[PDB]
Order: structure tokens, then C-alpha cells, then sequence
């Protein structure tokens, strides 16, 4: 059971955070976006480009993965981006994690017909 | 199945928001708060300030609820808060919310020993 006043911090109390600074993003994105089911997706970047920006990074300079595969590309400028990373304390199924906005180049591996992107590998 | 193509847009892709301007601030915080489980609570204000700051508004104007309750405070000072309202598409299970961002007085319900806040009323 719970008290009033604790039903009232769930639903109206948001201190530390607003649609302006959402410091929280990542927290309620990855959870959103099912990246925390059965265990937390150590690290991900959301890009905040057009999603039309983001088809045409493959065909754009190609690049090698970070593992090696041949099938990645780099952006020519770098992207709004936002990046998502476990904190130290993360402990599913309370994953938590760490929301830092960033511009920079986005790297992607590409597949099918046509090429779209089908994987991110990096942010440089 | 899920597609590599649609994955990849579920887990990196959010054009049009950023944790600088979460426009989904509401749709997100709605569904981890616990307020659309079972059905989509009509409208919620969520309030960005420290918990002592709204808990003080207890100590403030007192003024009449809505409803003709008369346990009711004015903050005297404007918040930072953010009203969320069910859209016109908005049905459960699939509840989606318009995020409007405002500096206002708020309006609470304070009760127990000691006093403290135990529902919202209203912005002025
Ligand atoms: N700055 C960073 C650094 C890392 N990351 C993320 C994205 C990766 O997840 P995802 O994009 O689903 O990619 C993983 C999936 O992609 C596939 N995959 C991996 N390498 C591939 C390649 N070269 N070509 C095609 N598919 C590939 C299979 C795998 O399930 C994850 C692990 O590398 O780290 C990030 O978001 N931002
Ligand atoms: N701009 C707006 C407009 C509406 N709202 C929300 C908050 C209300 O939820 P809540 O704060 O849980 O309040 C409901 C609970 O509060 C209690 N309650 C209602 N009036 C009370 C009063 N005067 N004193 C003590 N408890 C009261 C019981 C009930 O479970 C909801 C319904 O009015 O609408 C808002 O957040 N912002």
C-alpha cells in the first residue's frame, strides 16, 4: 500500500529534470524502446537528424567497423546525437544510465537494397 | 520477426527530440510514473522544484480546491512545471500525451500530521 503524499512525490514530483534538461532521457528511452528487457543494452545512441540524414550516411566515406567488418560508413558532418551509457551502479532491472548530448560523426554498418543502416557501430 | 532495418530505427532513431526538447517528455513519464496502467490518466502535471520547495507551499495562501475543499495552498512563487493532457488520438492501451512546459503558481492539497502536499489542484 501507499500513502498519499508518496502517490503525490510518483505523480507530480520531477525535480532535477523537465522537457528542457531531461537528464532522465535515456533512462525512460532505453526503457521505452525496449532496450531493458530481460537485461540492460550496455551502450546506445540515439540520433536526433532526419531519418532520410541518417539512409544517406551509406553512401557516404566507407569505413571499417570496429570489429573489423568492412560493411561500415561514416558521416561527412558530424550529427545531434545523444548518447546512452550504463552508470556504474546500473543493476537490472533498475538499468540506469548516463544522458550526454553530443555532435559528432556517426559511424553505421548498412545492408539490404538498398544499403540502409543496420547497425551503429560508433560515434567519433 | 523484427527486421535489422526496424531495428535499428526503434534503438537510434528520435529526430524532432532531444533531452533538450523531450516533446515525449509526457508520453515517457506518464508510462514509468504508473499512470497508464489499466487506463491513461487524463491529465497530470509534473512539478520541477526541490521536494522542500513544494512541500512549503503547505506553510502558503491558503485558498479553496476545485472542488470546494478548503485544505487547499497557493504557491506564492511561480514552479517550473510541465501539464500533460491526453491528445485527441489518445486510447489505452496506446496513451499519448501533449507536453506543455510553463512557469506557474501551483495549486495543492496539503494533509496529515504534518502537514504535507497530497494532491495537485491546479496552475494559476
Ligand atoms: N557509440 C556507440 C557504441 C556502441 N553502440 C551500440 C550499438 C550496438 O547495438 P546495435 O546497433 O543493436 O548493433 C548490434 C547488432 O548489429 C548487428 N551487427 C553488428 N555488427 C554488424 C555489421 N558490421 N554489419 C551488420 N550488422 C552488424 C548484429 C547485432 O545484433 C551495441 C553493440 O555494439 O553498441 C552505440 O549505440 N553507440
Ligand atoms: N492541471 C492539472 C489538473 C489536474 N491534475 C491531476 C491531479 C489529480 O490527481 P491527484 O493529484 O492524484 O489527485 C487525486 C487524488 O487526490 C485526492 N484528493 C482530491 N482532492 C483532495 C483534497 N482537497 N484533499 C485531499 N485529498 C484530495 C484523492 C485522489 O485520489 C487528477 C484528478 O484531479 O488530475 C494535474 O495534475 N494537473
Amino acid at each position: 500500500k501507499e500513502s498519499a503524499a508518496a502517490k503525490f512525490e510518483r505523480q507530480h514530483m520531477d525535480s532535477g529534470n523537465s522537457p528542457s534538461s531531461s537528464s532522465n532521457y535515456c533512462n525512460l528511452m532505453m526503457c521505452c524502446r525496449k532496450m531493458t528487457q530481460g537485461k540492460c543494452k550496455p551502450v546506445n545512441t540515439f540520433v536526433h537528424e532526419s531519418l532520410a540524414d541518417v539512409k544517406a550516411v551509406c553512401s557516404q566515406k566507407k569505413v571499417t567497423c570496429k570489429n573489423g567488418q568492412t560493411n561500415c560508413y561514416q558521416s561527412k558532418s558530424t550529427m545531434r546525437i545523444t548518447d546512452c551509457r550504463e552508470t556504474g551502479s546500473s543493476k537490472y532491472p533498475n538499468c540506469a544510465y548516463k544522458t550526454t548530448q553530443v555532435e559528432k560523426h556517426i559511424i553505421v554498418a548498412c545492408g539490404g537494397k538498398p544499403s540502409v543502416p543496420v547497425h551503429f557501430d560508433a560515434s567519433v
